[PDB]
C-alpha cells in the first residue's frame, strides 16, 4: 500500500538467480510493492521477479 510508481531500468543487472528479474536498460518495470527494501517485486512483460532498487529508480 505504498501507491508505488513504476520504476525505469537505468542500470544493467545481470541476475545471480533467475528469480531475480532481468533488468533491461531502458525499459520500465511495473512494480507491485516492495518487499525487502532493495528487493522489489514486479513484472517485466511476462516474467515476474525480484529486482534490486539500486539499478531501477521510481522516477516516473
Amino acid at each position: 500500500g505504498s501507491m508505488g510508481r513504476q520504476c525505469k531500468v537505468l542500470f544493467d543487472y545481470s541476475p545471480q538467480n533467475e528469480d531475480e528479474l532481468e533488468l533491461i536498460v531502458g525499459d520500465v518495470i511495473d512494480v507491485i510493492e516492495e518487499v525487502e527494501e532493495g528487493w522489489w517485486s514486479g513484472t517485466l512483460n511476462n516474467k515476474l521477479g525480484l529486482f534490486p532498487s539500486n539499478f531501477v529508480k521510481e522516477l516516473e
